[PDB]
């Protein structure tokens, strides 16, 4: 725990020029549009524009924590927004050109967001959500549940069972949850094409479920502001921040950011709205 391997911290920033990445966004929206199934592999990066700090950036928690500093959080769990590229995640399920999320981030925002929690996979836990040890029955608070390890919080499950409620935070030996990762595991298998958000890949096995797509043909996509673990299996690597680059992709799909309404859970997702009609792409 204070031995844990925390790979590679504090690599430097990469800054495509912008004729560049015009260029490499309007590639995404030719792969968007040709892929039958497309998974999003979101981390820490995709919530530093919400006031949250990553773990491996130049202000990252562990890289900090490497130079004897502090990371500084501009917000609290509970006051933090989703990001712009939070409600375009939001955007894409709902028009059916996400067919699932994958998230390492504990941050709570995809939920928070109105993401369909039966289309996300929370691989390191949330920690918004406490869990029955008895019943299984997850709850979704509206403040952080304060245990971390999955420890008991001190609540009871009020199931029609008395059972003690724990944290889901993974600890360093805490193996990932067998639901959360089978689901992932199979969305990644199955899907054409894979596409990491704000995330370093640098984590076993949670960053390897992207070269899953790889096999039988896929192609994978990495957005991210330094290098990640993957970069030499990447079809494409746009090198800027997710919020410009998932806003510029929305506008070449036809597609608005949808407001925020302030915290909501969906367990289930709504059925599919219409999408704009697909371009001639040859
Ligand atoms: N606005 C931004 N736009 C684009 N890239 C960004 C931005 N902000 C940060 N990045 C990049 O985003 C990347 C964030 O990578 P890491 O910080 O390692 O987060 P993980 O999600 O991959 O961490 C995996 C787990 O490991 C931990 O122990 C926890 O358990 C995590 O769950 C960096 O490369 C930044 O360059
Ligand atoms: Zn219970």
């Amino acid at each position: 725990p204070f031995t844990a391997d925390k790979g590679k911290c504090g690599l430097p920033e990469i800054f495509d020029p912008p004729e560049e990445l015009e260029r490499k966004v309007w590639e995404l929206a030719r792969l968007v549009w040709q892929s039958s199934s497309v998974v999003f592999h979101t981390g820490a990066g995709i919530s530093t524009a919400s006031g949250i700090p990553d773990f491996r950036g130049p202000h990252g928690v562990w890289t900090m924590e490497e130079r004897g500093l502090a990371p500084k959080f501009d917000t609290t769990f509970e006051s933090a927004r989703p990001t712009q590229t939070h409600m375009a995640l939001v955007q894409l399920e709902r028009v059916g050109l996400l067919r699932f999320l994958v998230s390492q981030n504990v941050d709570g925002l995809h939920v928070r967001s109105g993401f369909p929690r039966d289309k996300l996979a929370e691989l390191h836990g949330n920690m918004f959500v406490e869990e029955c040890a008895k019943c299984k029955t997850q709850y979704v608070r509206d403040t952080v549940v304060g245990t971390m390890g999955l420890k008991a919080t001190g609540r009871l499950c009020t199931v029609a069972c008395r059972g003690e409620l724990r944290d889901t935070i993974l600890d360093w030996e805490d193996s990932l949850p067998d639901r959360d990762l089978a689901l992932a595991d199979e969305a990644s298998r199955n899907a054409d094409l894979s596409i990491t958000l704000g995330t370093s890949l640098q984590i076993r096995p949670s960053g390897n479920l992207p070269l899953a797509t790889k096999r039988r043909g896929g192609r994978l996509v990495i957005v991210n502001l330094q290098p990640t673990k993957h970069d030499r299996h990447a079809d494409l690597r746009i090198h800027g921040y997710v919020d410009e680059v998932m806003t510029r992709l929305m506008k070449h799909l036809g597609l608005e950011i949808p407001a925020w309404d302030g915290p909501r859970v969906l367990e289930r997702a709504l059925p599919p709205l219409p999408r704009p009609p697909t371009p001639k792409l040859e």
